C-alpha cells in the first residue's frame, strides 16, 4: 500500500539528502596532503553502507539514479516507482546540498564538491571511467541484493559500501567519481556548473545499465521465464 | 640608443617569459600533501631571484606590469618605455604560457596553475590581499633599487626574490597570489577564464601605485626637486 | 457534472484574476511613509477574504498554486482538477494583471509589483521565508476547510484571509511576499523580469506541501482509510 | 607645478569618494515614510557644500564629470587636467562606493543607490529631466565661481551646496538625481547594472554643456577675447 | 474510418497550404497606392470561401488552429483530431509558404507578408484586435456550420469568406490581420521573425475560444445534454 | 578664429538637424498610393536646398558624414574640423531624430524612416547602389561648390537639392536612399535596429571618396600644386 | 516476446551503431582525387547490404529513423517499436560514432563527415534533395520488404544496399547525402555542429513518409482493409 | 611627394586586391584529384610574382599585412606607411573578394577558400607552421629586396612567388597556408566565420617579425649605424 510507496520515496529523498550531506560535506577537501582521497573515499561509502543498513531495510537505499536505473532495465521496479525515486534523490540530495551550503563556512563550501573530469582526462575516457565505476558497483549492489545468493556476504551495507568506495578509491582521480548522477547533479544546481556535467548521467547510466545486464543475463541468470517477468512494468 | 630599449624590452619579453614558465610550471600542483605553497612560493621567488641576477642587470627585470606601473608612477621611467615592457611581459607571459603547455602532459598542464580567488574569499577582500601583496613586494624592489640607500643589503635579487616568496606564502590562499597581472593575464588567455579577472589588475595596480607612493614621498622621499624630474616622461 | 468542473474552473479564473488585480494594483506602493505593508497587506487578505466568500463557495477559492498543490497530495483532488486550477490560476493571474497595466498610469504601474527577495536576503533565507509564509497559509486553509473541525470557527474567509495577511506582514518584508506563485508569476511575464523567480515556486511549493503533510498526518490526522482514499487520482 | 595638478587630481579623488560615500550611503533609503528625499537631497547638498568648503580650496571640487565638461566647454580648464578629474572622480566615486560597501550591512547596501529612471518616465523625458538638473547646477557654480560677480553671495559651497539639493529635492523623483555621471557610474559598475545608464552622462553632458553655454556667452558673457582665450587648451 | 480521419487531416493539410500559399502570396503588397487592403483582404476571404467550397465538404476546412481551438471547446470534436489538425495546418502553412517562397521572385517575396503589429499599436491593443477579429470570425463559422440555423443563408463559403474579408478590411491596419496562427506562424519560420509572433496565437486562440463560448451557450445555446455530449472527448 | 570653426560646428549640427528632422518626418510614408517616392523624395531634396542656401553660407551646410569625408580626400578641410563635422552631425542627426520621435503620434513615428534594403537586393548590390549615389551626389557638390566653376549654374542649393532628389527618387527602392550615414545612423540609434547598417556608411563612404576623385583628378583636375596643398591637413 | 522485442532493438543499436562507424568512417574522404563519392557512397551500401543480410534477419535493419518512420505510416509497426527503433538507432549511431572517433587520427578524424549543404545549394533545394533521396530509397526497402512480391529480385540486401549507394552516388554532392537522420545527428552531437541540421530531419522524414505513400497506395496498393490493419497501432 | 605616397597605397589596394581575387579565385579548389595543391600553390605564386613585376615596381608589392610588418621592425619604412599599406591591403583583400564573390556562381564561391587550420592540427602547432612559412617568405623577400646582395639571382619576382608557392605546398595542408593576415581576413569578413583566426596574424606576424630579425641582424647585418638608421620612424 501507499503507506510503502510512499514511505520509500521519503526513505529515499531522506536516504538520498543525507547522502549527499556527508559524502559531500566530507568531500570538501579540507585536507590536501592526507589525500581527501581516503578520506572522501570511505566517507562516501560508509555515508552509503550506513544508509543501507538504515534505509535498504524499506527502499532499497539506492539514493542514486544510475542504480534506480540499473533496477529498472533489471525488471525488477515499476517505471512509476523508478521515476520516482529518481525525483526524491534529486530533491534529496539538491536538499541534503543545500543544507550542506547552511551549514559550512565559505571558505570550506568552494564550489560544494562538485564532480569534474580531471585535467589531461577528456570527456571519452572520463565517460568510460564511470561506465566502469557504475558497472562495477551496480553489480554488487545487484549480487547483495540478489536472495537466491546466500551463505556468508556478511553485510549488504559494507558488501555495498566498499563497492562504493573503491569507486573512489579509483575515479575521484579520473571524474571526481561521481558515479551517481544525484549526487553530480546537487552541487551543479547550486553553483550552476554544469561544464562536463552530462559525463555524469550517461556514465553512470549506461554503466548501471550494462551492470544489470552483465549481471541478470550474463553472469547470474533468471530460472523461470524473462517475458512473464517483465510484466511488473504494467504494475 | 635602441641597442638598450630593444634590449631591455627584450630581457623583458625572455625574463618574463621565463619567469612565468619556471613559476607556473612549478605551481602545477603536482603536489598536494607537502603544500605546493613552499614549493610554488620559493619557486615564483628565485625564478624572480635568477631573472634579476640575470636580467635586472639590463632592463631591470620587472617581469611585472604592476612593477612596471610602480616605476612609471615613481616618475623612473618614460611612459613610453613603460608601455614597451608591459608589452612585452605580457607577450612574455603569454609566450613562456604557451610553452609550458607545449612541455607538460595535459593530466599535469589543468589551467595552467590561473590564479582564480579562493572559495570565501569575495573579490573586494580578494582585491584587498592583491593590493598589501603588490604593495609589500613594490616596496621591496623600490627600497632594493634604490642606490642612496646601500652599506649591507646583500642581494637585491634575494633581497627582491624573498619578497616575492612572501607575497606568495600568504596570498596563494587568498587569491592564487598572483600579484602580477602578467602572470594571471597569460593562462587567462591560453584557458579562457577570466573569471574574476580584473581583481589581478587593480589588486596589483593600486598596489603597485600607493607602494611607489608609500615610498617615494611618505617613507624614504627625494631631496632635490619633484616637478623638475617629472620632466623624464616628456623624454 | 462538468456544469461544476468548468464552473469551478472558471471561477478560479476570476478569483485568480481578481485577487491579481485588487490585490497587486493595491501594492503598487503608492504610498511610502504608511507602510504599504498594513495597506498591502490587508489589501491581499481581503481580497483573498472576499474571494473565498465569493469563489470558496463554488472551486474553493484556491487562486494559488501552492494551495491547489496543497490539496493535491492533501489526496483530497483529482491530478486533472489539480492541474486545471493552476493553469486557470496562471491564466487569471496574467489576467488580471493585464487589466490592471491597461487601468493604471504609467507612472503607478511600475514592475507591476513583482515580488523582489529583500536585498540583504538571500535565496535560501527567501526560499525559507516563503516555505513558512505558504505553511502557516496552508495550515490555515486546511484546518477551515477541514469539517470535521468546528463549533465556533466564525468566518472561514476572515480565517482565512487574516492568514494571508499576517503572511505579508511579515513576508512582504523578506521576499515582497508573494507566498502565491501565480501572483509572482503574473508580473514576471508581463514585465520579463523572471530574476529570483523560481524562489517563489519552490517556496510555496514545498511550504504548500510540508503543510498539507503537517495537517493531514502529523496534527489533525485521518480516522479512516489513507490507502483508500488516495482512490481519488483514479478518478 | 605638478606640486599642485597632482594634489588636485587626489583632492578629486577623495572629494568624489567621499561624496559618493556620504551621498549615496544617505541615500540608502533606510526611511519611506519621512521621504528619503529631503534626507538624500540635503545630504548629496551638504555632502557638495563639504568638500566645496574644503576641497574647492584646491581642485575646484567638481567631483562631477559634468561640472568638470561644463568648465572644459568653458575654456576655462585643459583637456588633459580634464581628463584627469572624470577618470579620478569616476575612480573616487567607485572607490567611495566600494567602500560604502563594506561598511554598509547587506540588508541596507541593496542596489548602492543606483539611479534609475522612475517608472512612467521614458528614457527621453528622463534625459531631459537630467538636462535641467544639470544646467541649472552649472549654471549655480559657474555664476559662484565666477570671480568678476561679487558682493554679497555669502557662501560659495551653500550657494552651490543648495542647488545640489534642489536639484534632487526635484530629480530623484524622476531620475533618482544622479546629474553626476560618477555618481550613476560607481554603482552601475559595482551592482553590474548598467540599465538606461547612458540617460545619465548624456542627460547631464549636455546639461553641463548648455548650461556653461547659457552663462559664458549667453546671461553673463566676457569682455575680452574669446578666441584669444581657447588658447589654454594648448596649454 | 481512418479513410475519414486522414482524409480530412490532408485535406486541412491542403486546404492550408493553398490558403497560405494564394492569401500570403496576394499580400505581397506589390501594389502601395490601391490599399494591399481591398486586395489582400478579398484575397484571404476568397481563398478562404474556395476553400471552404472544397475542403469544407470533407474536414471543415479549418485552415486555421484558432478555429480549430474554437470547435474543441465547442465540444464538437476529438482533441485528438483536434491536434491532428493543428500540425496539419501548421504543416500545411509552412509548406504553403515554402512553395510561395520558391515560385516568387526575392524583390517580391520580402518578408513573406509576416503578420507584424502596427508601428503605435502595442501588444495588448494589438492582442485586443486580434481578440475581435476571431471572435467576428469563429462567430460566423459557428452560425453558418451549425444545422438547426437554416433557411436562408445562402453559402457557408461567403457566408464564411466575407468573415475572414471583414476581419483583414479592419485587422490589416491594426496586426496585418493574422487572425490564423498557421498564417502567422508559417512566415514566422521562414524568415525566422518570430518577433511579437505569441500576439497572434493567444490574441487569435483567446478570440475563438470566447467565440464558440459567445455562441454555444451565451447566444445560440444547445437543447439536450451539455454534459453527455462532452463524452465526445473520450471518443 | 573659432568664432568661425565653433560656428560651423553648430550650423552643421543644427543644419543636420533639421535635414534629419524634416527628411526623415516627410519620409513616415504616411502615404502609399502617391509614392511617398516623390514626397519624400523631394522633402529631402529641400530640406537640403534650403540647409544649403541657409548654413551652406557658414559651414558648407554637408549635413552628411559622407561629404564631408568627400571635402576631406578632397583635401579641402583639415582632419580635425572633418571629425568635428562628421560628430556634429551624427549629434544633428539623432537630435533632430529625437525631437522628430517626441513630436509625432507612435502610429506614425514606426521605425523613424530608418533605411533598409529592398527585399531581393542585397547587401553587395545595395552597397552598389549606395555607391552610386553618393558619387553623383557627392559630384554634383564638388562642381557647385567649385569656385573656377561659374558662368550660369543658377542656385547651388538647388543645383544640389536636386542632387539629393535624383538620388531618392532612384534609391529609396534599392536601399531606402541614405546616402547620408547620419541620416541611416540617427534612426538606427533610436530604435535600435543596426540591421545591414554598414552598407550605409562603406557605401557611401567609397561613393563619397571615389567621387571627390573623380572629379579632383579625374574630371576637372587642379592646376598648382597638389602635393603643396596638402598641406592643409598640418593646419 | 521481448525476447524478440529487446533483441531488434540491440540489432537496431547494433547495426546502425557499424553502419555509422563503417560508412562513416569510409567518408572521411581521406582521397581527394578517386572521388570518395564512389568510395563512401558504396561503402554506405555495402555497410547497409550487410547489415540487412545480417541484422534485417531479426529487426528489419532499418538503421535510419527515416525508415523507420516510413514502416510506421506504412501501418506496418507499432509506435512503441518504432519509437524504441529511433531512439536505439540514434544511441546506436551516436555509439558508433564514438568509436570511430576513439579510433581514428585527430588528422584524419575531421568533422566525423558530418553532413553539410553544398556551397551553393540552399536549404529548400537540399530539402528536396534529401526528400528525393530517400523516397527512392525508402521505395526500394517497401518493395524488397514486400512478400507479395517475389520470382527473381535475387539479394533484398543488395536490392536495397544498392539504393543506398545510388542516394550517394547523387547526393553526397547536393547534401553530403545523408539521407538517414541518425547519420547527420551523430557527427551533429559529438562536433557540436547543428548547421542547416534540420535540413536532415525534415528532408528525410517527408521523404520516407511521401515514399511509403507512393508504395502502398499509389503504385502497389494492399488488397484486403487498409482501416481494419491500422489496429496494429493498438497493439 | 604624395603622388608617390598614394600612388603606393593604391598600388598596394590594387595589388592586394589582385591577389585575394586570382589567388583566392583559384582556390575555390574546384578540382579535388589534381591536389589543389599544386594549382592554388602556384597561382599565389605567380599572383604574386606578377603583382611584384607589376606593383613591386613602385609600393614594393607587399599585399600582406605580415610583410609590411616586417619591413616596419625591419627599420625600413614609417610608421605611418606602414599603417597604410595594411588598410590598403585588407582593404584590397576585401574587395578582391568581393568581386570574386560576384563573378563566380555560388556553387563555387563556397567559404571563398577561407583558410582554416587543418583537422587534427591544433591551433599552436597551426601557429607554428604559420610562423615557419612567412619567416622562410619574410626571409626571402627581404634577401631580394635586399640592394648590396646582387650578382646573379635573376628575377625578384620569382624569387619570390616561389617562396610563396613553396609556402602553400606545405602550408595549405597544415592551415590551409594563409601566411597573409589580408587574406585569412578578406574571406573571413564575407562569410563572417572567424573561426581560429587569429592564427593567421600571429602566426605570420611572429613569423614575418622574427624574419626580418633573422636576416637584419642575424643573417645578412647592417655596416653603418643601427640607432641612427631608426630615425626613419620619426620620418
Ligand atoms: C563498449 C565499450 C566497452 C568499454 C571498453 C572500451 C574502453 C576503451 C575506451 C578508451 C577511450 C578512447 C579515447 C582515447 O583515449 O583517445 C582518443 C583519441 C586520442 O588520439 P589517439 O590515441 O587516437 O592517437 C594519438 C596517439 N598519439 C598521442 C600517440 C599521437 O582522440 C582525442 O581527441 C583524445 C580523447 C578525447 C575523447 C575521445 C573519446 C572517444 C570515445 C570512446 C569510445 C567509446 C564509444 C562509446
Ligand atoms: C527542513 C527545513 C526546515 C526549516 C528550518 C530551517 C530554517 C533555517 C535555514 C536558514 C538558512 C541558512 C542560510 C544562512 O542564513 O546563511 C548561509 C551562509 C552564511 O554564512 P554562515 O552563517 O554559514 O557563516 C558566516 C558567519 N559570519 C557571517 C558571522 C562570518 O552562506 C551564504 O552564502 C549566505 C546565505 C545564502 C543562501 C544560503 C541558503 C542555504 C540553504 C538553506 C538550507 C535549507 C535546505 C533546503
Ligand atoms: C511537393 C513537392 C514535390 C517535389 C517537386 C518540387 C521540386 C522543385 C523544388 C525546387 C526548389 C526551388 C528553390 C530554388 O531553386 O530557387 C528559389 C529562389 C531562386 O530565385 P528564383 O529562381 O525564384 O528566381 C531568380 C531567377 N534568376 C536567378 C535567374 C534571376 O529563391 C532563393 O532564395 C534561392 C533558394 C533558397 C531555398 C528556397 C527553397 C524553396 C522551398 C522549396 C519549395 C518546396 C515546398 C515544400
Amino acid at each position: 500500500r501507499s503507506a510503502s510507496f510512499w514511505r520509500a520515496i521519503f526513505a529515499e529523498f531522506f536516504a538520498t539528502l543525507f547522502y549527499v550531506f556527508f559524502g559531500l560535506g566530507a568531500s570538501l577537501r579540507w585536507a590536501p596532503g592526507p589525500l581527501h582521497v581516503l578520506q572522501v573515499a570511505l566517507a562516501f561509502g560508509l555515508a552509503l553502507a550506513t544508509l543501507v543498513q538504515a534505509v535498504g531495510h524499506i527502499s532499497g537505499a539506492h539514493v542514486n539514479p544510475a542504480v534506480t536505473f540499473a533496477f529498472l532495465v533489471g525488471s525488477q521496479m515499476s517505471l512509476l516507482r523508478a521515476i520516482c525515486y529518481v525525483v526524491a534523490q534529486l530533491l534529496g540530495a539538491v536538499a541534503g546540498a543545500a543544507v550542506l551550503y547552511s551549514v559550512t563556512p565559505p571558505a570550506v563550501r568552494g564550489n560544494l564538491a562538485l564532480n569534474t573530469l580531471h585535467p589531461g582526462v577528456s570527456v571519452g575516457q572520463a565517460t568510460i571511467v564511470e561506465i566502469f565505476l557504475t558497472l562495477q558497483f551496480v553489480l554488487c549492489i545487484f549480487a547483495t541484493y540478489d536472495e537466491r545468493r546466500n551463505g556468508r556476504l556478511g553485510s549488504v551495507a559494507l558488501a555495498v559500501g566498499f563497492s562504493l568506495t573503491l569507486g573512489h578509491l579509483f575515479g575521484m582521480y579520473y571524474t571526481g567519481a561521481g558515479m551517481n548522477p544525484a549526487r553530480s547533479f546537487a552541487p551543479a544546481i547550486l553553483t550552476r556548473n554544469f561544464t562536463n556535467h552530462w559525463v555524469y548521467w550517461v556514465g553512470p547510466v549506461i554503466g548501471a545499465g550494462l551492470g544489470s545486464l552483465l549481471y541478470d543475463f550474463l553472469l547470474f541468470p533468471r530460472l523461470k521465464s524473462v517475458s512473464e517477468r517483465l510484466s511488473i512494468l504494467k504494475g
